[PDB]
This record gives C-alpha cells, structure tokens and sequence, in this order.
C-alpha cells in the first residue's frame, strides 16, 4: 500500500533517525549518546538494512531504551500516521493531549489556576503499558489504517517494545532524562500515540462538567473550582479507566502516588512544583540534580588525590575534564527548565555548585602545593607529549 | 549512464566518502574547519542527496579566506578517489607506487633505510607552484584511455578548475597553519591532490629512481638520496630535465638556499616537517617552532578570558580556565598522536617543560584574579555556568 511504502522509503526513514538522535541527546547517559553514534559509523547501510526487512516484512530486528533499529521503526510509523490517517492526526492535535509537551501542561495547568482552579487531583493510571489490551489498540486502528502490514508493523512495535514499559524500565528513565516523563515518549516513540488512541474517550468523557483534565501520557491532572468537583471527577475517571480495565491511584488511599487538595498550596506534576504562580523544578527532581552533581564532585575529589600519586589516572575525572562536564551537566539541566520562573530554587542550586566547587578548588591548592611540574599536568589534565610518545 | 559514474553517484561510495572528510576536519586543530563539517552535518539527509542528485544531472554548480576545498568539492573529490583506486588499472597503479606516498612516517622510514644502506648525502627540493603549473589537458591526456568515461573524465576536470588549480602558496601557507605536518593538509583539504600528482609526476617518479638514487615524494616535496655528493648533484639536474619536460622547476640549494637543502645525511635535515638524521627522528624545528606559537595563542586566549570573564557577564566560556585547559589538552593530544613515529624524547621534553611553564602562568595568573572575588566571578572565570542565567 501507499501507506506501508512510505513507511519503507528511506526519506522518512532517514527523516526518523534524526528524531532519534536528538532525544538520545537531550538524555544525560554517555552510553545511549554513543549507541546513537555507532549506528551513524555505518549510516547507508543501517539503514538500508532496516528498509530492506520491511520491504520482505521481516520483523525480527526490533527484538532501558528501545534499540536504535526499533526507536527508528516506531519514529517513521507515526509520522506517516499523523500525516496520512485522520485518526492518528486527530488524537495527536487533542487540547488536553501533550506528548507530540511538558511545558504547555504546566502552562495550561498554571492558566487555569490563575483562572478559577482552586482544588486539583493528579494521578497516573497503574501498570498502563502493560495493562492496555493489545487487542483493543488494533481493533481501533484497523479501518483507519487499511494495510495488513502497517497494522502487524504496528502490532510488533507494541510486543516488543512498548508492552514492555513497566515501572521498573521507567525508574531507570527518571535517573537519564531530566524531566523523566520525557523518557518514555522519546525511548518509545509510539507511547504518546498509544496512550492518545486508548484514552481518547477518557478524555472526551473528563473535560466536561466545569472539570478540565490535562493528560500526558499516562499522568492525568484534574482541575476544578471545588474540592467536590475534582472528587466527582476522580470517581467519574476510575469508571472510565474501569471501562477498558484500567484504574488509577487514589490519593485518598496512596498518598505518595497521588495528589489531592488546593491549588494554593501548589502541587507536583510532570517533574516541576506548580503553583497558581510560582513553577520549578520539584524537590525530588532538585535531589535528583544534587545527587547527580555530588557524584561528580566526588569522582573528581577522588581523581585530585589519584592523579598525583599516579601516572594512570584517566583524563576524564581530571580538574579540568570534571569542571567541564559539570559545566555541560549544568547546561542540560537547566535549559530543560528554561519554563519555569521560580529564581529562588536556582539560585540556592548555583550555591550548591559555588560551595563544592569551592571544597574542590581548596583541595586542589593544598594537593598542588610544593608538587613539581608533571604532578600538576595530571592533576589538572593536560597531557605530557613524553606519555604519548613512549 | 557507465558503471563507473553510476558507482562515484552512489551514496554508498558518498557516505564513506564524507565519513572521511568529516574525519580529516576533526585531525585539524582549526576550529572553524569542526564547525564546517557539523553545519553540512546538520543538513545530513538532504546534503548529501544533492550532491548525488546533482552529479546524476551532470550538474557541477555545487563545485564552487576558504583555505580548504568546501565540503561537497570534498566530499566529491574523495569518492571520485575511492572509486577510481578500486577500478581503474592506473588509478591503482600509480598510488601504489612505492617511493609516491604509505603516510610521512614510511616516507621518512623510507628514508632512513637509504641511509643506513649508504646514502651519505640528500637534496630536498620542492617544485614550485605546482598545481598552478600543471597542465590541465595533460591530466586528461593521460587518463582518458585508463577511463573511457567522459562523465567521470568531465568531473575530474571540473574537480581541477573549481579547486586543485588554486592550490597556489598563498593558500598552502594557509594549511600549515591547521595541521601538525603541513603538506598533509594539501591531501585533507584535497583528497585528489595526490593523485593528480602521482598522475603528472609519473615519469618523473621512475626516471628518477635509477643510477643508484633513491627519490623519495610526497606529492611536489621530494627527496634525493645518493652515496656521494656528486650523485644526488648529478641527480638534481637530471630532475630538472625531467621537470623542464613538463615545464615544471625545482629550488636548487645551490641558489635558493632556504627554498631547498644539500648536503651530509650524518648532520640531519628536515623533510616533511620532520628533522632526519642517522638515529633520531624528531619534529623539525620549524614545527616545533609553529607548535609553541600555536600554544601561546591558545594560553593567550587563556589569559585574556581571566580578565574578560572576571569583568564581564557576557563571557564566551569558549576560553574559561576549564575549557581552555580541556582544548589545550586535546591540541596537545592531536599534536603528538601526529608524531609517534618518531624517537626524540628531548624535544618532548622540552615542550613539555615549555607547557608546564606556560600552564603555570596561567594558574598564577587566576589566582591573582579570584582572589578577594566573588563566587559568581569564580564561576564564569573558572567555566561553570550559572543555573540562574540560563532560565533569565
């Protein structure tokens, strides 16, 4: 079919792996940045290798992160979906549907407190991608599609990979990306059209009534003006999930899964501590960052110590690697919440960073003190020309 | 459309060919030439089409301060290359040629086997103005029967017009300047440059290789080696007479005694930014001279973005003590990596006594800045950016 060819034409193929590629980017690991670039070390043929099977409609090469062959696979599916199926461009263009993002929920979720949304629940639907009938996402895509082979294409991209995105495999997305729901629409690139496909109804059925739902993925946030509403809303919801045999958290009964109360207060939602008028980052994704920055500052205070007793440190954790890739760990992360306004959080950050930049400045003086020459080149990190010779 | 113009439009042969390219912009140390492979990099899918796209339509346009080729000149120029060494009996033939080079390290291993098999003595010479000089029409001549492709024939033309032929010594001086050893930034900025030299210095490479003198080239630098003085002086003029054929020179050391050098192969000579001597290899001392000027810029960067960064807010980072310290570590790496075929441990010694002074300038220097700072001077000086000024 016309569908299923522009699927297998290497100009949409192509066109996926960039996608690819730049959410692989955005992600903190070195492993998943240099997976991306081995794939490129052989370009024409990785990906003639990919057009060649699906052409035969051979599909046994997509068997934390989805690999690069598969993540491809499902890149190109969706954009042929969203450009030639009307349901697929219709469940992707949802108001309340973000995922194809995570600062225009908080925008719309800060908008409607500022206007009338004084009481708010936010849940998530337990063990969603596994929970989801399989059979149930093929029923609805099947005369949309027409192409047998779309539809298994489709249906293999599910079993292998997104059926497969349990809380464990989400756990490790929260520690690579900074805001961690990012993780899974970019390491699944189909999830946010799953999701979108089957609870297209559950949205259509929650924003009604004065309650307005903001979903992304599967984290859904209910805004009313009363606490009443959002509880009628919660139960209204836990009906509709009960329809296609989903559920969701009770904050009344899971505290730390779910949200309920005023919106004065503030609450957190997709990684960031949303208030009526103040949005930052969250206390766990602030521990998270700390944590993360700790970890640096230590492999470089143990590489201060390393570096001037021996001759095979690596240049990595050296004084001048370490602050340069804490400078980089610091860019990534705040330009991923370039969105938010809270200045305060920030700037208590940046003394965090000032102060252990401080304990590593001191240790290096008293190490390099009374040291001779080649002790401060390994300590600093700049090579002998006599160590590459030999 | 013939089989071997179908193989150089290919993008199979295009990709390997720019995976070269991109390559051999990274062995640079010039940042702008990084920076130029990463923006035709950005255009991945659609960059390379065009150039397949228009080389199918026999459409050169795209051929045409610029001291390398561009990159889809580049580019084309590689898999033209890559294509012809595989295909054509000549093409093959004349690259594999074993005095034509086989990088500078097998020149100069080269050449120490002729010294320690009896050459006494050497002439070093360069033919000037070479790509300039060279005639396009004998080019041709000499390839259209080994091709019988005039599609491919027509674009090795092209290749030559839009940029082998403005290969003049404004522009060679230009590459020193990039790479460790210069002359092997003519073969990075023009892949084909040293075929079309093996091509027009054919003759050259045998009539030359006779009489008991050994002529070692790398692409228009060239060495004699011969067992006495009047050997490699016999066998200079008759490297003038075998140039003068194809109205090409040579420098004679006997008049151009910068241009061009003469004497025992005991005392030492440079070839090939290398100083050659019966048992030691090492950088000769013009490279090593352009390595520490090198240096000193990037430590005068350095030492300017101190006193920028501890004043102002706007700082580059480019230069912050960490970054700079990070690329000067990385020059340093690119540096000597280029010389690891050589044996002279004094002169790494001593450049790296020159690196550690020079460092220690530097860390002096910053002292004197951050004391009595604050902790955002320290930030911007020492290259760690704020968090605050990312989200303002």
């Amino acid at each position: 079919s016309r569908l299923y060819k522009d699927i297998c034409s290497l100009r949409t193929l192509y066109g996926a792996w960039r996608k690819v590629r730049s959410s692989a980017f955005l992600s903190s690991s070195d492993e998943i940045r240099r997976e991306a670039e081995e794939f490129e070390s052989r370009l024409p043929d990785s990906l003639i290798e990919i057009q060649h099977a699906l052409s035969k409609q051979i599909f046994i090469f997509l068997q934390v992160l989805a690999p690069i062959p598969n993540r491809v696979v499902q890149r190109a599916l969706l954009d042929v979906l969203q450009r030639r199926v009307r349901l697929v461009k219709r469940v992707l263009g949802t108001p309340t549907s973000y995922g194809g993002r995570v600062a225009m929920a908080i925008a719309d979720a800060r908008e409607a407190m500022r206007t009338g949304a004084r009481f708010h629940i936010r849940s998530d639907i337990p063990a969603f991608f596994t929970k989801i009938n399989k059979d149930r996402v093929l029923e609805l895509l099947r005369p949309h599609l027409n192409c047998e082979a779309t539809l298994k294409l489709f249906e293999e991209a599910i079993r292998t990979d997104l059926a497969n995105i349990d809380d464990l495999r989400r756990k490790g997305l929260d520690e690579i990306f900074p805001i961690g729901i990012e993780g899974v629409a970019q390491g699944s690139p189909l999830s946010p059209l799953l999701a979108n496909i089957y609870l297209a109804d559950f949205d259509l059925a929650m924003n009604s009534n004065g309650i307005t739902c903001l979903r992304y993925i599967d984290d859904f946030l209910l805004l009313g003006a009363s606490l009443s509403d959002v509880d009628k809303a919660f139960n209204r919801a836990l009906k509709e999930l009960g329809k296609i045999g989903l559920e969701a958290y009770d904050p009344r009964t899971d505290k730390t899964k779910a949200s309920r109360g005023a919106t004065e207060i503030g609450f957190d939602f997709l990684g960031c501590n949303v208030s009526p008028g103040l949005i930052q980052p969250s206390e766990a994704t602030r521990r998270r960052f700390r944590a993360k920055l700790d970890a640096e500052f230590v492999a470089a205070s143990h590489a201060l110590r390393y570096n001037a007793q021996y001759q095979d440190g690596d240049g990595k954790y050296s004084y001048s690697s370490a602050l340069y890739r804490i400078d980089k760990i610091i860019l990534g992360w705040g330009k991923a919440f370039t969105f938010c306004n809270g200045s305060q959080c920030m700037i208590a950050l940046d003394d965090f960073i000032s102060n252990k930049l401080a304990q590593l400045e001191a240790e290096k003086i008293a190490i390099l003190a009374n040291s001779d020459s080649t002790v401060r080149r390994r300590v600093l990190g700049v090579r002998l020309l006599i160590d590459i010779q030999n």
